[PDB]
């Protein structure tokens, strides 16, 4: 497994524009096209991004690339943050994936405010930082995902994910 692998299987992949969990429009694999509530605007969001004329439908090798470029923007993010890079540095390579997962949701804002679990998982306080990270409204609105994110990074390894 892999981090491909891992968020493939938590945003899944969608070919025509969709709404995702907070009713923004997305695409592809978890590619947020706009916040904003108009169809017409993501429309556009989406030709800008695929470099054409789409029509609100992209093919499987475009939302791959989509993909490709959003998880490199995700760890470039972290990389560049003063709050997350400490901690990206300090993990293990399951343990980062898991990071790179959240970010890829909810944007490095949203992660550099999670201040006590960061802390606990750059001190290694591995339970104590999986009960602090629940304590959130992203785990009370999408619980399955964030068990599966929070036992990677409780356990070290991909059990939550193998099955899937
Ligand atoms: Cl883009
Ligand atoms: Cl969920």
């Amino acid at each position: 497994m892999n981090i491909f692998e891992m968020l493939r299987i938590d945003e899944g992949l969608r070919l025509k524009i969709y709404k995702d969990t907070e009713g923004y429009y997305t695409i592809g694999i978890g590619h947020l096209l706009t916040k904003s509530p108009s169809l017409n605007a993501a429309k556009s969001e989406l030709d800008k991004a695929a470099g054409r004329n789409t029509n609100g439908v992209i093919t499987k090798d475009e939302a791959e690339k989509l993909f490709n470029q959003d998880v490199d923007a995700a760890v470039r993010g972290i990389l560049r943050n003063a709050k997350l890079k400490p901690v990206y540095d300090s993990l293990d390579a399951v343990r980062r994936a898991a990071l790179i997962n959240m970010v890829f949701q909810m944007g490095e804002t949203g992660v550099a405010g999670f201040t006590n679990s960061l802390r606990m998982l750059q001190q290694k306080r591995w339970d104590e930082a999986a009960v602090n990270l629940a304590k959130s409204r992203w785990y009370n609105q999408t619980p399955n995902r964030a068990k599966r994110v929070i036992t990677t990074f409780r356990t070290g390894t991909w059990d939550a994910y193998k099955n899937l």
